[PDB]
Formats: C-alpha cells, structure tokens, sequence
C-alpha cells in the first residue's frame, strides 16, 4: 500500500513540492533568480563540467581495455538474454528519443550563424557546427551513460543489490550508505532524474505545440500546452493501472522502426552522396580534433557560448543518467565489461552522429547552397527548425505528422521509462511498489514540467538541470573511482580458483 | 600443352580482347564513355574508398597489436629466409617503383599550385602539398598491400591453399570457391592486377619518352611508343627464354642500389639541412592530422579535387594489390604476423617518405626561393617535372640519364614480375605453367597498356584503375573481414596443446 | 685524501681550466667564437635534437606500457622507501625550480610578442604562447629525466653498480667500459652536468641581480654578482662543512612548501575561474598539437625563433640530465619500471604546467585586458619579468621578497645537489670521497657560471649547454638503446623459474 523509503520520499516530495510553490507564487523573484543563479554556475564550474566529462568517457575507455573487460556481468555463469542485434537496438533506443528530434537541426545551425569560435568562411562554420554537435552527442554522453550503467548493472547483479544510486557507493563507506549517508545521494539522484525527464518533457512539449502551430496556423496558449500534458499523463497513467501490455518494449521497437524510417527517408529523399561524404568527413574531424574540443573552455576568448550550450549538455548528462542508466543496465547482464562499454560506447555513439549528419548536415547543405531561410526561423524560434527543414522536402504534411507521431510517442515512452526508476530509486525495492505510486511519480514529473514551462520555457528547464546536475557531476566523479575499486575487488576475489 | 584454368583463362582473354576491340574501333565513342564513368564512379564512390582504405589500415594495425599478432607464418616450425635488414631493403622495392618516380616530383608541386584545400600563404601551400603526398604514399598504400600479403601469405603458408585470391575466401565459404564462385574473384583478381601493372607501364614509357624528348629534343610520335613497348617487351621475354638465369633478384637488388644511390646524391647535391629538418617536420604533421586528412572528402566545397589524385591514388594501390601481395607474402615465412605488418607498414612507408621528401621537399624549397620553373613545366605536362627538377643540380644530364635507365629498370622487373602473379592467377598451381603463358600475359600487358596509351594518355589508365578497384575495394573488405575469421580459426586450433 | 679517478678528474678539470683561460684572456675572441659555434650547432643540429626527444620520450612511454614496465627496480624483495605522496612531492623538487622561476612568466610573454609561428589574433598569440611554453616545460624534459633515472636505478640497484654513465653502457661494452672508452663516457657527463648546473646558477643569480636593482634601484656592478656568488657558495661550503648533514632534505621541503604556497598565493591572488579554466583548455590543446608542435622545425620560414628557444631547451634538458636523473633514481627504489617512469612522466610534468598556467596565463590575462607593460619590460629584459608580474599584486614588496628568498634557497640546493653527482661522477664510488673535493668542485661550478656571466650573460651559458649537450644528445640516445637490452636480459633471468 505505501511501501517507501521515508527519508527519501518525503524530502523528495517537500524539495519539489517548495520549488513549484517558489515558482509559482514568486514570480518575478524566482524569474530573476533562477538565470542568475544558472549563469553563475556554468561560468564558476564550466571547466568542472568539462574536466567531469573527460574524466568520465577517459574512466570508460580505460575500464574497456584493461583487465577489468573481462569481468562479465551477473557473474562468470550467465549468459545474455538478447543477441547482439537486439542489444545494440535496445542501446539505441535508450537515447536518445526527444533531445536528438529537438536538436539535430536546431543546434547545427544555432552554431552557424553563432559560432562557437570565431571563422571567417561559411564552410569553416558549417564545418565546426557539425564537429561541436558531434561533440555534444557523439561520445561524452554516451561516455557517461554507459559509466552509470556499467556501475548499476555490476552493483544490481554480480552483488545482489538494488541497483539504486545508494548501493554503487559500497566499497568505500561500507554499511554507512544506509543511513543519512546514502540517503542524501538517493534524493539527488531521484531529483535529477527527475528534472532531466521533465527537461525531455518540456521539450517535447514546445516542439509538439510548435509543429502545431507550423502546420495548422493554431493560436496554442499556455492552457492548451496544460491540457496536452495532462491528455499524455492521462493516457500514460491508463497503460499503467489497466495494461493492455507492457507498453514499454513493444514501444521502444516501434520507435526504433519509425526512426530509422524517417532517418531513411530523410536521406533518401534529401541529400544522399552529400551525407555519406560528410558522414565520413566530419566524424574523422570529430575523432581528429577529439582533444581540442573536448577540453576546450573558451577561456581567452569569454564568449560565454558554452554557458548554453555545451556545459548545459554536459550538465544535462551527468543529471539524467541515473535514468539512461538503468535501463542500459535492465538489458546488459551476462555481457562482459568490455564488450558492454564498447557497445554502449560505439554503435550508438554512432548512429547518433549518422542522424546529426543526415539531419544538420542536410539543412548545412541547403544553407550553403544559398537557401537561408532556416537560419531566419532558428532564431525566431529554435522550435521550429524539424518543421522548416521538412518544408523543402516531399511529402512535407506527412513528414511533419510522422515526426510530431514519433516524438508523441517519445513522449510516452519517456513518461513511462522514468516513473519506474524514480520509484525505484525513491521506494527501493525492485518494483513490488504499487502502480499507483509510479502514476504520482509520473504526474509530479508532469507538473514539474509544466512549472519550468510557464517560467521561462527553455530557459529554466536547462537552469535546474544544470543546478542539480553539478553536484551530480561530483557524485559522479566520486562513483566512477569507487566502482574502480569495487571492480577491482570483485576481480581478486574471482582469481582465487 | 597449356596448363591453365578455363573459366579464369578463357574470360580474362575474352573481357581484355572485348576493351582492346572497344578502344580500337570506337575511337570517339569510348573517348567519350570513359572519362564520364571515370568521374561517376569517383563522385559516386569517393566516399567508400575512403572507409575502405581506413578500415584496411585500422585492420592491419589491429592486427599487428593483438593476440593474432603471435600467429608465425609457416607454422611455428619455420624459420625465415632472409635476415631482417635484407628484408627491409627488399620490401620496399616490391611496389610503387615507377610511380615513385613519375609522382616525386609532380605530385607535390601540382598540390601547390592546385591546392586541395583553399590556403592563404605559399608555406601553407607547401606544407600542405607534403601532407597530402605523405598521406597518398605513406601509410594507407602499405596498410592495404600488408594485409594482402599477410592474407596471401597466411593462406598460401599455415593453410597450403594455391597463393591466388580464390583461397583466401575459403573460411566463409567453404568449398563453393571452387566452382563458379571463387572464379569470378580470380577473374577480378586478374583483371585488377593487369590494369594495375599496365598503369605503371603507361607511366614509365611516357615519362621515358618525356625524358628523351626534354634531353634531345625528338619528337616522339605514339608509334615510337609502341616501338619503346615492344622492344622492352622484347628484352623482357629474352630474359625469361629459358632462365636466364633468373635475372630478377640480382635485377631488384640493383634497382634498390642505384635508387639509393639517386637518393643519396639528390640529398647530398641540393639540400641537405632543409631536407632533413623538413622531414621530420613533414613526417610530424602527417602523423598530427592523420585523421583529418585520411577522412577527409571534399564534401562541403566539392573542388572534384580528389578525383583525380586521392581516390584515384586508393583505387591504385587496391587495384594492383594482388601484385605487391604476392611477392611481400613470398620473402615472408616464418615471421610472425605482428613483426610482418609492423615490417611491411613501417619501414618501407618511412623510406618513402624519405624519398618524396628528398625530392619533392627539394623542389618546393626551389619553388619557395623566388625560382618558380617547375610550376610552369608542370603546368603543361607532368611528364617532365624530374627531368626539370635535375636541371638546377650538377651532373643534370648524368643524372636525367641514370634517372631514365632507373625506370626502364624498373619498368623490366615490372614487366617480369607481374606476369608471374597474372599468370599464377590464371593458370592456378604454384608455377607449373609454361614459358609461352608468361611471355603471352606479358604481350597483353604490353598492348593493353599501348592501347590505354593512344586512348587518351594518362587519362585511361586512370579510368581503368579506378572502374576495376571498385569491386576489387568490395572485395578487399570482404577479404578483410574473412582473414580474420580464419586466422582466428588457426589460432584457436593452435592453442590446444 | 686524493680519492679520484684520474683519467676523469684529470681531464675534466684540465678542460674547465682551457675553457676558463680561453674566455678570461681572450675576451674578443671568444665574444665571438661562442655565439657563432652556437648557431652553427643549432642550426645544423635543430632536427638532431628534436628526433632525439621525440625519440626519447617514445620510449619511456612504451617503457612504462610494456612488459619490461614490470621489472621492480631493487629486485623482487624490495619495498619502496617513501609513499606514492611522498615520492611524488620531492620529485618535482629534483628540478627544475630555477628556471622554472625564471622562465614562468618570461616565456610566454616572449612568445607573445615574438610568436614562434605567425598569426593574426592576440588570442591565437596567447594560446600558442601557452602551447609552447607546454612543449618546452610539459612532458620532453621529464621524458628525458625519467629515462636517464630509470637507466641509473636499474643499474646502480638490480645490478649493484656505481651510479654514473659508466655503467649504463655495460651491455654491449662489457669490462671495457673501465678503461678509456667509459673514461670519456664519464668525462662528457661530468662537463655537461657542471655547465647545466652552472646555466642554473647564472639564471638564479641574474633573477636576484635583477630582482634587487627592481626593488630597491641598486646598481650592480659584475664585481657584486661574483660577490654574492661567492658569498652563496660560501653559505652552501660552510653547511657541508661545519652545519651538516640531512638539512638538504630538509630544505627541499622547505623549498616544495614555500613554492607552492607561492603558487596558491598568486592563483588566489590573481585570476582564479581564468587559470583554471586555461589549464584545462592549454593542457589539452597542448595534448591535441602534441605531435605538430614537439616534431615542429621550422623548415619551411626559416625564422630562427627555435635556436634559442626550443633546442636549447632540449640541449639544456639532455645536458644536465645526469644531474636530475641521479636524485630521481636516489629517491626511487622499490618501485616498478611501469610506476616509476609513469610518475615521473606525468605528475612533475601536470604541476610544472600548472605552475606555467598560474603564472604565464596569469600574464597573458593581464596583458590581453589592455595591460602591455610586461611586454616592455620583458623587451628590455626578461630578467626582472617575475617582479615586473607581481606589480599589479597585493603585497608585492613581500611576494617579490618571497620570490627573492626562494630562488636563493633554489640556488643553494641546486649547489649542494649537483656537488654531490659531480663528485661520484668524477671520483666514482658511493660517497666516500672526502668533503673537500665537494667543496672544489662546488667552487668550480661557481667560478663557472660567473665567467659564463662576464662573457655575455645569458649567450654564454645557452652556448654552453648546447655544445656539450649535443654529444650527449647522441650518447643520451646510446644508452636508451642500450638501457632496453641491459633490462631485457634482467627479465630474461628473472622469467627462468
């Protein structure tokens, strides 16, 4: 009926519950404060950020190709439940479902006509634009992912542990993670799970009212955008209490489908030599200047770019891993720990460049070719650049729809896919929580979602998420060198015949 | 009495008599037809003989640095046959010995003024030309003739198969190659290495004809060209009467001598600081933007630049790769495979580079203090790019003479050399074909290559190149992915006690 | 009384004796023989020194990742005599920390102004200061001195001989090296560490010189800086003598202790989210350029920039080597081949590069906010850049005497340390050697950098240090190759049951 974990659950509700009333009976105050308060992080703790990242994908290749790869998770006598195929499908699925259709064509040319750094031909700008997207997508996410996932699928399975945030700090504090220890560490891993869901949420929903309003002319006010929310919890909260089947994985393969059919499509009906040739450009650019950007901090220059930009993805990260995290684990057991970082690392670190490629680039190759009328809408509204995109292209209604259809689905699949493990992480256990806790969760995640909105729209989502997911960098920092040890301990026990 | 393969011989003759009847009665027609498919299949396909050759250098590095590396060919019980430094010395004069020549100097100027990425100042010029050369003749050529060697090498040695191409796709398909299915690779096998061998024919004769014409001013009309064919041909099936007696070896060991001899006296006469410092400077910074340039494709300024050098120059060296293959699997038995990639990627790659430094660098210095005479020679042929070079060094005409009788040298071992592997390829066995069947191949080398000549110059050998490595870089990948499998077959069955 | 080893302390003292007749009684001639001979040195020898570095470094690094990275210096039954902390702390005081003082801020900027490369931008001037301030103090100089410390630990404790450079080419000398072919092994490393500790000693006393006459408007006539070196050596005479005997270590500490409070001083003090920020983004752009700048030549400009910047700072590296290399391996037993160059390599080389960020970049900061007066001053001279940077700080009479103080103390233990490799070198043994001779050969070295002073500053000491670090340079690249046989055979026996 009510089988919690009181220390968690409470102070995780009266955190949310005071920063909703502070946002919504201080207006003008939490309005003025919350991108002070932002601004004054990522510029004091931009380079902790980028140290945290580098530190976290340079843990994840070192644990890859050392002696510690050949530990194979859930013990040396299991075996994986799904091929490789499948594994590497599910991977993908895991990420990413609304940042990737909200971004890939906004922030490619967000960084055309606002540089990163300074250039002085377009090819130079197109050219660093799809490094520095490649960049924020290609590895360092996928390099903290598979870290989080690594340390949960090691700690849930080869020690018989829940695999919250509280027992992948065992090797180094012993049973003190029980009490007002651990306790600390699981309600900021419940919170920035949940304000990295509703930052997903947020941003599925401006996208879906935008597409809205560019196909239909529709005069969508904040009530309606509300109500939308409301409508998708609703229909969330229905899967849930009366399951017509387990609308996750079934969802997750339709998703799949349908991504790669508007990802196939895309590059069929646009630019089809174009893409490959800079498919393969661009990635061995990534990989040949990996270094320069990724610890770069504009220090020299104080632009103040990755204020927005790149720290706010780095922030995003590390806050919302928990989440992207468990599920990389639910899928990994009987793997060992080198071909799970490699797959995590690689395929859909890649396929998430091939769809950066197919989608920016495509809209890089129509900027260049003289037709700037993307560059307009982006900075009008970044909302809109999918549904500008789509317009010089066959089929622009249909495309439009199957994409406001997939990132509607995205939608659920998210809402769903992150009430669990914020139950989990809030009421321990395994899932023997009743559903009606897990359809709370998913309306605070809601409600959440819908304050940042009214606040500010894009700009408190990457506020909170950036406030909560800094000391999230540090527990992360302080994760990756206790599951070293912990690994390391499991790896001498196992040697001794 | 003719031992030979009938599906391999018979279609081989047919497909090469079927060219030679296109090229000789459709003057017009072909001339139009051959330059557009050229330039299709490059724009088509630049892009994937780009991964290929990557993926085939990232292969052959892989390789040599992991357990497949302790693998010795011939089995654990051979010795091999040459020492180490003598091995060294003989690797590298098994391939690219006129094109070496031809593209010295010419290359590297003909990157300056044509420039393959928009530069500001003529040292950015330079340096860029170097980069490029290094990275058209330094690593990827030796990757791709390393692993055909190991793969021959591998399955002619520890597996006792025929050393044709047919057996190194017997792991993954057993014994289907045999019929019908392993004689279309052969067929391609044979195809590729004739269009192979008569390119750097092509390029020794005109720029032996270009050096006769600059030294004594005659006018040389195509039917002294096919005279200049005919006679080395002639001296090349002299030679090969019945010995006599063997003049290969002791040929190739006074080619490595007097093209060191050449080097030698380039690095002494003209710069001898210059060519050093700008060696190790050069040889940095091909290492330093490796990935940038190897990756490289023209996409976002489409300058059709690569058509003609880069993917041409991939197309090249995996077009007559069975050549070079062949006789680097045959001086290498019993070393192992790491020391074997690491002897053939390395060593002959760093003595290259040295050459085309000791040349090329040599020339752009020239270039660079104000004497701007090779541009304009090169402008109008590139033919006569070293003839003018030895103009501004003492002992100009010994050493355009000991220059040309270094490629008609070459040109013989050539001729003398690649009629073995078409003719093992062909006739099957492992040199039990008769006389006459070398002395055939070597005639069809020899008008295959007038033909492409009085077709058009070098711009069908080019073509020709390029339209049969396509499926040839199709089947270097799958080749590639195949040795692996069974070389890790042999591992296996080798660690069992 | 007279324990020596003739045929070295002989020579070696007759050779000082020359050299300081020569410049003390033929004034116009050696005023323009040095720098002459220096340049040509250089010139011609740029490209030597840099494979040499290049080269050495490689090896340390595939040194500490290989199986030779194993081997526990001391054998098998050995512990490590200090912790990790306590190791790692007292080896950045081995030095530098003299020219570290004086070249912190004075390198920079003197990149700034006078860049080794052109460029547009003060940004990009600024980061390729950083960068190559980097290259110059990053990770060759401690490349070099963990090589030639892991030479003398590995054969001055797993093969129980003397600690000088006549062991280290014991594998394929064998019993000669007693007798006049490791005499002149000897001889070499006796001079170039007496010069490299004397180019130390003149730097530390032009600071000083330099810091007085700023704070206080002395003038300082060449007869008060023989003074105060004499009155310094006097100190550094009286504690061997009288004072005695552990109170190096002691001051070591004193100095790590002082310098890094300075350190923290000045990162407080200053600029702190900027040198922070600019450490992250210069160490890893740094680590990007690696391989274009370390290879870099200068070949194609022909500036001259890197003759008195980057050779001599590798000739200087490679000439005082002995002296670094000996209180490395001193300080080092117990620990293994892998852990020892792996904490040499890194952790020296991470703090010497945050001590150039906290100071050159503080620089730098101050110089790009409109704020070009270090510029000037370090036109005029770059002696007194330090107390010219400490201007536009608080306290700066106090952190200018700190600066003042730990630079003499610097000197002292710079004196005392090198006293004592100079004394084993040139009288063998293991210390048993008689104070006195210390005492000499501590005046030598004084007497030394005061006649390099009075024969031109610094262009005497760089002339120096280059002409006899070029044949160590070559003798440093023999015994690295020798060092990997020598150590080979030690793993041989030990893997022998």
């Amino acid at each position: 009926n009510l089988v919690i974990n009181p220390p968690v659950f409470i102070t995780s509700i009266l955190l949310i519950v005071a920063l909703i009333l502070t946002c919504v009976l201080f207006p003008e105050k939490v309005g003025v404060w919350f991108p002070a308060a932002q601004l004054a992080v990522t510029s004091n703790f931009g380079w902790f950020f980028v140290v945290t990242v580098n530190v976290i994908l340079i843990f994840a290749i070192y644990l890859a190709f050392s002696k510690f790869g050949r530990i194979r998770l859930g013990g040396d006598d299991a075996e994986p439940e799904f091929t490789k195929a499948s594994w590497f499908a599910m991977l993908f699925s895991t990420g990413m479902g609304i940042g990737i259709m909200f971004f890939s064509i906004a922030e490619p040319v967000s960084h055309f006509f606002n540089t990163p750094r300074p250039v002085d031909t377009d090819i130079e700008a197109a050219v660093q634009a799809m490094q520095f997207t490649s960049l924020h997508w290609g590895l360092h996410a996928w390099g903290i992912y598979a870290m989080v996932g690594l340390a949960l699928a090691f700690f849930g399975f080869n020690r018989k542990l829940p695999m919250t945030f509280r027992s992948l700090f065992y090797p180094f504090w012993g049973e003190r993670i029980h009490g007002w220890w651990g306790h600390i560490i699981d309600i900021l891993s419940a919170l920035a799970t949940v304000f990295g869901l509703s930052t997903s949420l947020g941003l599925g929903v401006i996208q879906i009212t935008a597409g809205l309003e560019y196909l239909y002319g529709w005069e969508i006010s904040p009530m309606m955008q509300a109500g939308i929310i409301l409508f998708v919890i609703g229909i969330a909260t229905i899967s849930v209490f009366s399951g017509l089947d387990k609308g996750v994985k079934i969802l997750s393969n339709a998703n799949m489908y349908i991504a790669a059919s508007f990802m196939l499509l895309i590059f069929i009906l646009g630019p089809t030599l174009f893409i490959m040739k800079g498919y393969v450009e661009n990635t061995g650019a990534y990989l040949a200047n990996f270094i320069d950007i990724s610890t770069w901090n504009d220090t020299y220059l104080g632009s103040g770019w990755q204020n927005v930009w790149t720290i706010f993805y780095w922030a995003w990260w590390i806050a919302w891993s928990p989440f992207v995290g468990s599920f990389i684990a639910r899928i990994s057991k009987g793997r060992t720990v080198k071909e799970f970082v490699l797959g995590v690392l690689i395929v859909p670190g890649l396929i998430t460049l091939l769809w950066m490629n197919v989608f920016g680039g495509s809209a890089l190759h129509t900027i260049l070719s003289g037709d700037v009328t993307m560059i307009a809408a982006v900075k009008a509204d970044v909302s809109t650049a999918l549904f500008v995109f789509l317009e010089n292209f066959p089929f622009t209604k249909f495309l439009s729809i199957v994409a406001i259809i997939l990132i509607f689905s995205f939608f659920i699949t998210s809402s769903d896919s992150g009430s669990l493990v914020v139950d989990n992480i809030t009421s321990g256990s395994n899932g023997e929580s009743p559903v009606w806790q897990r359809v709370f969760w998913s309306f605070a995640q809601g409600i959440i979602a819908i304050v940042l909105l009214w606040g500010g729209g894009l700009d408190a989502l990457q506020t909170a998420v950036i406030i909560t997911g800094l000391p999230f960098a540090v527990i992360l920092l302080v994760m990756c060198y206790s599951l070293q040890k912990g690994l390391k301990e499991e790896l001498a026990k196992s040697s001794k015949k």
